[PDB]
């Protein structure tokens, strides 16, 4: 049997059922978003994670494979450091960290043929290889004071389940492999300078990255899935998004009203 | 013939035919984005309808089933009520209210074999009986003067078409049956305390709920749909979306221009 | 042979393959970000492309038929103009202009029979007529002084190759045929008024419209598709969208707080 192995598992006059059994590398990339208060500027509304995709490719066994892989995270706690209620300190609203009761889902998708209509799939299982993702340093760089820094912290993704499901960008929507990790807190806490909380443990959302431009796990999956007869197909994957018009319509609106306010603030001014 | 039956009326090798007819309970609620001018303080910018989702479980006859809803709207009347041209006077710019002339779509999901894979449908009708929905109390916080209410407003979903649809979210996206509902006024006739429009119908924005945790129809549904042949397979059902990167460039963008005009204004005034 | 011809190239028990070659009309409208930076007003912040949707219908022989188009570009050309690095000159700090080198995409669907089912394509082809899209003229409005006005640009699309693709929209999601279209610049150049910069080409995205409705393209492709045999299948055409709540989240917590600090303007005008 074949890394690569490809099986026709039943064929009829217009559908098939072939089975893959494919080798890959799943590269993907945490996405946090830092959203900071108004005001002098020492207040941190949210440090929450995000769905971030990453678009890269590699090396199968002589083929150059492009793969697009999308990390989200389900059930991340939220935790806030407070220190005050004056403007003159340092504050997080809130800020999300992955924890042990929480999840990693990864989609994955290739360019290999065991995707390319993927829409039904039998008896879909994967091996993968737990990861140690490390959380970085992240600089709070207020306008005078000190830097308080959010270091540490970092998680051992072990794999679970897998499904299939779907990758929807401005740019593709693609019918994916979602394999979840659990995770293991591992041994460094992580903790802010010049902060009273210490000695816990996690993964804070500030730069989960941490310098590496991805975090590599190597695994291979196997699934049946119905694949019309002749190959010479394009089910429909490019995409174009036009969504939430109202929502464009109302950020539009409090921009004329930003744009208006800080106009008279500049009127009023000079 | 059973109220949760599984018929099939054509079998092949790879694709069958089912027909399911499934009774169901469909828990929706509406969907209301305020959005309050800015100013003096005693504006509204708009009171509009929201496409608003709604997960839920209910106990089929002796078994669990996890459903998912969609709420949205269609056909919306822009009424506008204006207190006066003064930035002192309480006010309104828009808000939507639901006549007749207007239709409330409900779209359905559930976890059960009826929408395994549900991408191609034929015969499709359902029976529901109507509901009513009454609009609660909003009270207008103005900075001073008694409280302005929007109240009153009751309008009667009636069954209309059923067909296909889709609902997407954050976290899925399901193949559903999505239900029209045309609609009746009733005797409460929408309005503000303490103001000059008044006897006017319909149902407005400010809060279609009511209190209520939910509208609830009974109701049941007949579909008939090619499925693969054998019930082991999985369409992707669950997502992972990250669309409108230029949204959330132009958010982030306004938000750290807001963040250094709101900068300059604090430090100006210390 | 016909315009509107309709074949079975094969059929069985529940499946079949039908190629449709129709004849079209692909009208378009380009998208436009106009957005405004804060300030005196004396500074555009981008002006960029936007994926824009347009619905439409148009007399097929002897037919009447809704189409549905979605314009978008790709690999668009940053250029900025600045007239000081003062904040009194008017100033432009981004805006996209289409060059030879990137690329138009037009997605493309019909009420017509050619897209009931259309999932699975075969040797997809088509003809579509060039078209010219010469750019309008757009007023950039200055506070006070001699508005300066972007004017010109004009760039011939000529066809390239025709793919599938998906639209997305607040109300449909359709399954649709993208036809990719190479630009070649036409003699008209796009100049600024009050202006040092002449004679660079073009097609800027502060107005490529010049007023027309739309741009025209006479066109006729041809393809081959598996659909159930029962013409009474339909997938799911229509949808309901509530993706990237986190977006709604973080414009709700940025308008509430900017209401927050505009009141504290007002009242300190007061």
């Amino acid at each position: 049997a074949q890394v690569d192995e490809d099986i026709i598992v039943s064929k009829t006059s217009l559908w098939k059922e072939m089975q893959y059994n494919r080798d890959i590398i799943i590269r993907f990339k945490f996405g946090n978003s830092i959203v900071k208060m108004g005001g002098l500027g020492y207040k941190w509304s949210e440090i929450s994670y995000k769905a971030a995709n990453y678009q890269y490719n590699y090396l199968r066994d002589g083929e150059q494979v492009t793969a697009h892989t999308t990390c989200s995270v389900n059930g991340v706690n939220n935790f806030s450091y407070n220190g005050g209620f004056l403007p003159t300190d340092f504050g997080i609203s809130r800020y999300e960290v992955i924890k042990e009761n929480s999840y990693v889902y990864v989609d994955y998708w290739d360019d290999s043929k065991a995707f390319r209509n993927i829409v039904y799939v039998r008896s879909l299982a994967a091996n993968l290889n737990s990861v140690r993702c490390t959380g970085g340093s992240y600089h709070f760089s207020l306008p005078v004071g000190a830097w308080p820094v959010i270091n540490g912290g970092a998680v051992s993704l072990h794999f679970a389940g897998v499904t299939l499901s779907t990758q929807f960008t401005d740019f593709v929507s693609l019918n994916s492999l979602r394999f979840r990790f659990s995770l293991t807190v591992d041994e460094p806490p992580f903790s802010i300078l010049r902060t009273r909380t210490v000695n816990l443990y996690g993964l804070p959302a500030a730069n989960p990255n941490n310098g590496n431009e991805y975090y590599e796990i190597s695994g291979r999956f196997s699934l049946i899935s119905l694949v019309p007869t002749n190959d010479d197909y394009q089910t429909p994957i490019m995409n174009s998004v036009t969504v939430r018009q109202d929502l464009e319509r109302q950020l539009t609106n409090l921009r004329e009203e930003f744009n208006s306010l800080s106009q008279e603030i500049a009127m009023a001014q000079l």
